Formats: C-alpha cells, structure tokens, sequence
C-alpha cells in the first residue's frame, strides 16, 4: 500500500484505416493495428520514463471508428476473461490468434506500468445460443487492463453503444468491471457511459472505486458536453479520480484529455489546432478524502425567489427547450424555473462586455436527440449572438470575466455534475467550489472570460 501515484494519459492522433469497399485480412488489420501501437509505445515508455504507475490511451486508438460488422471483423481477437490468470507476454500460446494482447501485455510488464487500451473481441457462437448473431459470433469495443507484470486484470465490453456503432453488439447485462492495485481500487468504463447509470454509477455507489479509467473518442458538444468540462465535472460530482483518454481528430471536434481529482482538474488538454498527440502526467492520492455529502436541493429550497416578474424566453441548448431569462445588469441576483426545477444566479461581473449577452436558463425534461436521458440543468452561459434566440447555442469564445458568481437549484436528484468552462475551452482549477448545501461559487475572480457555469443533473430513473 502507497498512499499517492503518478497518472498518466495520452491524447492519441490516430492512424485510421483507408477507406475500402471490403473487409481487409487479417493481415493488414494486424499491420495497421501494429503502427498505432508504434504510437502508444512511445507514449507507454515515456510515461514509465517518468515514473508513472498507470497509463490510459484511447476508444478506438488502435484501429479507428469506421466499420461495419464484417469490415470490423479482422481487428478482432478473443479476449479471455482475467479470471484465466494469463501474462499473455511469458505464455503467448496459450489461447492462439493474440498477438495485439500479447503485445499489449509486453509493453506493460517491460516498463512496468499499468497499461489500459481499448480493443475489439470476438465470441463465436452456435444457433444452439438463441443469442448468437445471424453471423455467428458476438463482437464488442473492449478495455483491457494488464498490470505492471503484463498479466491480465480487466475486460469491459462496452455497454452504452452510441448511435453509429453498428460493428457492435451489447452485452447480454451491464458488465462491472473493477481492478485492485497497491495505488487504489479502480473502476472502468467507456465514453458515452459516463452519461448512464450502468456500469458508471454503480462502480461508485455499489464498489466503492477510489478512480475511473476512461478511454474514449468523444465529440465535443458545447455549451454542456465538451470533454474536459464534462469529464472533469462528473469526477467532482461523484468524488473519484478520473483519468480521461480522447481521441485526437479536430475534424470530428475530438479533443479532451485530462487528469481529474475530486476537488479539481489536476491536469487538462484541448487541441483543435494541430494534429500532434500529448501525453499527460499528474500526482493523485491513492485514496481521496472526501468532505461531506453535498445536498443539491438544500440551499436552492430554502430561499425566497431572487426576482420576479421574470421577462422570459425559450431557448435551445443541444435541442433541449430551456425557459431562460436574460441578465439585464453588470450585477443581479436571478431565480428562473422549469417545472419541478427553479435556478437561482448571483453574479457580479467584472466589466459589461456590450456586445455580449449572457442568461440564466432552467431545464427539466427528457433528452431524445443522439440518446435518451433525463436531465435537469441550471445554466449561465454565454449566449452565441446579442439575439436571445441563439441562447444555448455553441460559443467557442468570450470576453467577459466575472467578479464572482453562486449557481444553484432545487434538484430532484443527488446525481449532479458541476461545470465550469472559460474562453477557449479552458478549466478553471481552483477558481470555484461546491458548497455541502448545492451552491456551486467562485472564491476568486475568473481567470478568464466565462462562457458557462453550469449545474448538470442526471435522473436515471426517468429514462
Ligand atoms: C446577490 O448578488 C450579489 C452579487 O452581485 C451578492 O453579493 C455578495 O457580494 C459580496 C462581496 O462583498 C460577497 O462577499 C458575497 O459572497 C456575495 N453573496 C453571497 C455569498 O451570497 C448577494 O449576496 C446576492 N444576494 C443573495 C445571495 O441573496
Ligand atoms: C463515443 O461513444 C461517441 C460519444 N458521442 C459523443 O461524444 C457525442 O458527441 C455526445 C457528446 C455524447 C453528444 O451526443 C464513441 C464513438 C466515436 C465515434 C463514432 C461513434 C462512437
Ligand atoms: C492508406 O493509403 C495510403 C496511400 O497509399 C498509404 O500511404 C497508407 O499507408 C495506407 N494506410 C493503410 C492502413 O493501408
Ligand atoms: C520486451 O522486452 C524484451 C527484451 O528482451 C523483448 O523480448 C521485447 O522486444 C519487448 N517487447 C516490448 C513490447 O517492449
Ligand atoms: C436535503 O435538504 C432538503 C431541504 O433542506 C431536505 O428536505 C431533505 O430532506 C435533504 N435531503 C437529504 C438527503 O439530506
């Protein structure tokens, strides 16, 4: 037992297969598979270099996004579950056709570092299996895990596919999936997971993870669902260390990696300027201390209204119907509500910026577009253009700093998320925190110009 460890984790720019009109062999998947793991090697041995004691790289890092189930089919290998107990690295025959976790495992064991990749598995099947696909074997977006002795410690198949990964199937139940290590007790799961209940939630709720290792190869969606802003903010919210490992690909807004702690953001990466990858290291504490739970409802249920009257309007955030409210002066105290969920806003802005209008909105109601997912959210942000109408859409910059701000809500859930995000898609760690009774406020002036503060809420059972 040790009571901190160096993170790490690597924003990969990856090298995608060419487009085809057939699946390639099993051969050229395997080459290609093997210059992306050129890659990651460097990033492995550099890390090691440097005394790191684990390692994350990305969904999809290895062989890409672009598939269908046949096309996929050669990047696949069968994975075995850890319970085997295989060092695929000292007993490479043992299960044949395994060579990218055979690599895998070496690179682990020879830097002595926890390795986390993500890979594709197979699983033939017979019609003896009611299950069994038409064409006879299930394949799933797999992480591993190998330890610094390159054995074998985790396999999640992913269970939250998103819209567009039809090369996959969905395992028969949510898969938790955990790892023991002298640096903590971790949990993993995938990308779009982070938005659901199964695996996430019950890996923290039910087992107790001290971190979350998290490959993925998201697309940012502002105001609310940028990578590192979102990532970071559902670290804070369900009190674990996270460590975050995106995609590199500007072309698809794929930029976000980052080194998350329960009090802050410990480091962060956004990049849609070059092409280049970037490995990050951070400190962490094995087992956070934690202060006591934060009630959301509390504060926000316990006041008056701050105004009334309300001049009020409706605005689209990600195609989600928000009831806003503009702020008229340089300094305010707002309360705005949508059904069950009131927002109450005080600010004090450190200059009024003319041009540049910013609202207070409310939402509470079920999210249908690329997935489905109840939400109820309290948001300040910076409103695209001076029309109120463009309120919710993405705005990549600002130029008006706050003094101070307090968000908060009467939430209907305990599963709440806070986000900060300055111009530029920048975090703003250390500059705010969450008060046990749900107010989410600046200690500081901002750093930077604001373009939201946001209180992201999740009810998992309205699904
Ligand atoms: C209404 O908003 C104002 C900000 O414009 C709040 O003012 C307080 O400002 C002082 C600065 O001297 C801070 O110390 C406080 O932190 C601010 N408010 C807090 C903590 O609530 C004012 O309090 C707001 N009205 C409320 C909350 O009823
Ligand atoms: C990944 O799961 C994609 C998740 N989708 C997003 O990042 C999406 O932009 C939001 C933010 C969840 C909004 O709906 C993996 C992936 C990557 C590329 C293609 C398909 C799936
Ligand atoms: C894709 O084609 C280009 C051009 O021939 C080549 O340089 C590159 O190596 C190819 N990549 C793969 C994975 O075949
Ligand atoms: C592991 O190191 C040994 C050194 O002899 C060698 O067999 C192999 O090339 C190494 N593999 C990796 C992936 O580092
Ligand atoms: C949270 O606070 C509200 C209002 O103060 C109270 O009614 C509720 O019981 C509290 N809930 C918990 C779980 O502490």
């Amino acid at each position: 037992k040790q009571d901190t460890f160096i993170a790490a984790v690597y924003e990969h720019a990856a090298i995608l297969p060419n487009a085809t009109l057939t699946p390639v062999s099993r051969e050229e998947a395997l080459a290609l598979m093997n210059r992306n793991l050129d890659i990651l090697e460097g990033a492995i041995t550099s890390a090691a270099d440097q005394g790191a004691h684990i390692i994350v790289t990305p969904e999809d890092a290895i062989y890409g996004w672009n598939f269908n189930r046949d096309s996929l089919y050669p990047y696949l290998e069968d994975i075995p579950d850890p319970e085997v107990n295989w060092i695929p690295c000292n007993n490479r025959n043992r299960f044949g056709q395994t060579p990218v976790q055979e690599r895998l495992s070496c690179l682990a064991k020879n830097n002595s570092i926890y390795v986390v990749a993500n890979i594709g598995d197979k699983k033939p099947c017979d019609t003896s299996d009611p299950q069994c696909p038409p064409d006879g074997r299930y394949q799933y977006n797999t992480d591993v895990v190998f330890d610094s002795q390159g054995k074998l410690v985790a396999r999640y198949h992913k269970q939250n596919l998103f819209m567009g990964e039809n090369q996959f199937n969905v395992p028969k139940e949510p898969e938790i999936v955990t790892f023991n290590t002298t640096f903590g007790s971790f949990g993993i799961f995938t990308c779009f997971d982070i938005l659901f209940h199964d695996p996430a939630v019950t890996l923290v709720k039910d087992f107790h993870v001290d971190t979350i290792v998290f490959p993925t190869a998201w697309m940012n969606v502002l105001p609310h669902l940028s990578a590192v802003e979102f990532h970071s903010a559902w670290a804070m919210g369900m009190r674990v260390n996270f460590l975050a490992s995106n995609i590199h690909y500007p072309s698809k807004k794929m930029t976000g990696s980052g080194i998350y702690a329960p009090n802050s953001s410990r480091a962060f990466h956004y990049d849609m300027k070059t092409e280049e990858g970037k490995l990050l290291l951070s400190q962490l504490d094995s087992h956070p201390s934690h202060s006591a739970v934060v009630n959301w409802t509390s504060y926000a249920s316990s006041i008056e209204a701050l105004s009334s009257g309300n001049k009020e309007f409706k605005g689209t955030v990600f195609f989600d119907e928000f009831t806003f409210v503009k702020l008229t002066g340089v300094a305010g105290n707002y309360t705005v509500c949508q059904k069950d969920l009131c927002c109450h806003l005080s600010y004090k802005m450190s200059e009024n910026i003319p041009n540049e209008v910013y609202a207070l909105g409310a939402f509470d109601g079920l999210h249908t577009v690329e997935g489905r997912y109840y939400l109820q959210i309290c948001t300040l942000l910076k409103c695209k253009t001076t029309n109120l109408n463009t309120c919710g859409d993405s705005a990549e910059t600002a130029s008006t700093r706050f003094e101070m701000f307090s968000l908060s809500g009467t939430f209907g859930t305990q599963y709440v998320f806070p986000e900060v995000l300055l111009s530029e898609n920048q975090l703003a760690p250390g500059e705010f925190q969450v008060s046990t009774d749900g107010r989410l406020f600046s200690l500081k002036p901002t750093s930077g110009p604001v373009l939201t503060v946001t209180l992201f809420g999740r009810l998992y059972e309205k699904d």
